[PDB]
């Protein structure tokens, strides 16, 4: 009935603040509450997913939210429904230019904590999976996707999974699957990371991004320059933080074991992120809180 649906709504949010607890943050309702409830019709086949990224000096708590193909593309409803200005600038017609170029098999909103709405998220058919030729015939795209072709293709990043648009960073994030154990193997990494001109990973992070099944890089419209880079990793473990920080290695098997899971049995899946900047390197940890089946097969082929 009506009542349990908006009581839903009212559930999402209370393991968001319960997630939120678990790093001293303080979730805000009024720019959070409007968002869930604007799609609260897909909240009641709905993926939430509660992703924490913490670095020395910082600490933030996203959430993101699956949004079928068939409801529209969903930066369009919160820019008509006011709750994010229209930046004026090509991010805000990038989602909508990739479903209209490519077969997009559903889209995700994505906010912080303690902002509200800042990204979207376009995923493609695993069976379907568009290259970086396909992704820079899309008009909104940066340059810089082109631009870095040469280099994507010589380190073997061909494949992309999703990308996903910070509408207030006004970036993009690549998200390559398929990778070679070539790409991953530490000359390579290594290679990257300077041509890059990033944070060099030490001998652990090395070992974490051997393990990777995606790279992501994220890139801009004001320059060709990458800006950073992350590694993702995907397990059932709740202790592979890529840290050797006794503080680290707490907070994250804390959320890892902790994040609020809407199932009694199964033990969580996991999504690790090592990311190299130019001034430093952080790590993610997302959570997922309720999946679909569907999502389950996607994580499994992972593995």
């Amino acid at each position: 009935g009506p009542m349990s649906e908006a009581a839903d709504v009212e559930r999402v949010y209370a393991a968001m603040e319960e997630a939120a607890g678990l790093l001293g943050v303080a979730c805000a309702r009024d720019k959070i509450y409007p968002l869930l409830s604007t799609f609260q019709d897909t909240l009641v086949g709905s993926v939430v997913w509660f992703s924490m990224a913490s670095g020395r000096h910082s600490t933030e708590l996203d959430f993101s939210i699956s949004v079928p193909t068939s409801h529209g593309d969903p930066y369009a409803t919160v820019v008509e429904k006011g709750l994010f200005p229209a930046t004026g600038h090509p991010v805000d017609d990038l989602l909508a230019d990739t479903q209209k170029h490519l077969p997009v098999s559903m889209f995700a909103i994505d906010g912080e904590v303690t902002g509200g709405f800042k990204k979207t998220y376009a995923f493609f058919p695993t069976d379907n999976m568009p290259g970086v030729a396909e992704l820079s015939a899309i008009p909104s795209m940066p340059p810089a996707v082109a631009e870095n072709a040469e280099l994507f293709a010589r380190y073997g990043l061909d494949k992309v999974q999703m990308t996903s648009m910070d509408y207030k960073k006004r970036q993009v994030n690549l998200y390559f699957s398929e990778l070679s154990a070539q790409t991953l193997e530490a000359e390579s990494v290594l290679a990257l990371v300077r041509e890059l001109g990033l944070h060099v990973p030490n001998e652990l992070g090395l070992k974490f991004c051997k393990r990777s099944f995606s790279v992501y890089p994220t890139l801009n419209w004001e320059t060709g320059k990458i800006d950073r880079l992350c590694f993702a990793v995907i397990s059932n473990d709740p202790t592979l933080v890529p840290s050797s920080d006794e503080g680290d290695i707490e907070k994250f098997h804390n959320y890892a074991t902790k994040a609020p899971y809407a199932y009694v049995g199964e033990k969580r899946t996991l999504v690790y992120g090592l990311t190299l900047s130019p001034k430093e390197e952080y790590y993610k940890l997302g959570a997922p809180y309720h999946i679909t089946d569907v999502f389950r097969g996607l994580l499994k082929a992972f593995d």
